[PDB]
């Protein structure tokens, strides 16, 4: 079953359960390429018959997408972003990721289409349209959730974000971030990306949520956000778990 | 081309340019419907067409569909290092994510190491959210780049085939069926006299705007499309055909 290593990190962070591949992926940055092995074959574990796949973006669920192969048992794949724009640059994005991993599972997939720059009027417009609720529609109804977790700052600096809101995330010292939310230490969140999709009470309601996120860099922010339940599977690697634990 | 000599398309190429009025025909071996390589050397054979036209600054429209995907897949960076911008023909056509030219716009940029606009105007848009939308700077820009595309690059399909893949309403298809349309390009459906008999309201080029094109290539093929390349084809459309063996021959028997 688990080691020692995976079994204490179950505990501390309090998850569904602990995938721990070896390295420091801070080091090493082939290990990002064997978390997305490990969550791969972790998500195959876990699917139904028919599933609903809502996926993050980030460079971690992009190694994910990566790895993916088809599923031999040949179950039902749809796959969605979570959110619509969250600031990143293209190879960032949720959507970029989505597509990438429905193609490598043989599945089929949905994207969120919501510039980007356009007005409040255009906007609202956007998301009351048909195929975009469809698609808000189906990242409610996910059987899954795969996404990474950042740190604060980081993340803030990489995504565009505006200079009020990295004041106030600096303000309220945020130290973890996922999804789009920024969390202090305790898990709370204190800052949020507005965008349309999946919102964080939405979480519970997923069957199965897998984070994937690792290296020395990431031992803070991923202890901070599994500071609350979040009934989570984490794969991560000994760079983050090892600094984490003080082992 | 001595390979296009010895496996006789040279004189296939043509028969078939005769036969349709083409700017010119291009055809690879074989028959996209049973062999899937075949799809992919009409897409090779659509990029070395394009790069042939290519000027020094380039704006390229394209459809979607499965055969211009292959055009993305099989395209590479210009060598003469020439400026290229992609962007869709039209908006929301109604197909799926993975066959919108929104979609293959990305992808053909990115081989190409060019450039891309994208075009977000969903086709289900109500007339007060369409106007908000409609004046949108973003929106205005790509309709603009559109209007003065020096290229055009796109599918062609059988009427019923496209009319079922994309979310056709009853109220359409009725209309398709009783104008027995046969064949499908860029989101006009034509009878087999090659006449509109049902247009898809979409923002973007119209069909009146390929005239002031001066680059159209057309890469559709596969035995069940010869019909429909026929039809297409009754009209001067100042078109260069990418095809294989599957249409041309079944076109010309
Ligand atoms: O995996 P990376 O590149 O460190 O990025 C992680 C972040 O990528 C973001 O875009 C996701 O929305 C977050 O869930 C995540 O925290
Ligand atoms: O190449 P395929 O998959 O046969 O699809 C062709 C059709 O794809 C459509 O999306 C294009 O707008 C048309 O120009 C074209 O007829």
């Amino acid at each position: 079953g688990l080691t020692l290593l995976e079994k204490t990190l179950k505990e501390r962070l309090n998850l569904k359960d602990a995938i721990i591949v070896s390295g420091d992926s801070d080091q090493s940055p082939w290990v990002k390429k064997e978390m997305g092995r490990a969550a791969v074959a972790c998500m195959k574990k876990r699917f139904s018959g028919k599933n609903i796949v809502a996926v993050t973006g980030g460079t971690t669920i992009e190694a994910v997408a990566e790895m993916m192969t088809p599923d031999s048992k040949n179950r039902e794949l749809l796959f969605v972003p979570a959110r619509g724009g969250l600031g990143e640059d293209v190879k960032n994005q949720a959507n970029t990721i989505c597509a990438h991993m429905a193609e490598k599972a043989s599945g089929t997939y949905r994207l969120l289409f919501v510039p980007g720059q356009l007005s409040q009027g255009a906007y609202s417009s956007i998301i009351e349209e048909p195929s975009v609720k469809e698609v808000l529609n189906t990242i409610k109804s996910a059987s899954m959730l795969v996404h990474g977790i950042g740190e604060a700052k980081t993340m803030a600096q990489r995504r565009n974000t505006p200079l009020e809101d990295l004041k106030k995330i600096d303000d309220n010292d945020a130290v973890t971030e996922a999804f789009g939310y920024y969390f202090n230490a305790d898990g709370e969140v204190v800052h949020k990306v507005h965008s349309v999709g999946m919102q964080l009470d939405d979480i519970d309601a997923i069957p199965d949520i897998i984070a994937v996120a690792g290296g020395s860099s990431k031992a803070e922010a991923i202890e901070a956000y599994f500071k609350k339940p979040r009934n989570t599977v984490l794969v991560t690697d000994e760079g983050a778990a090892k600094k984490l634990l003080r082992d």
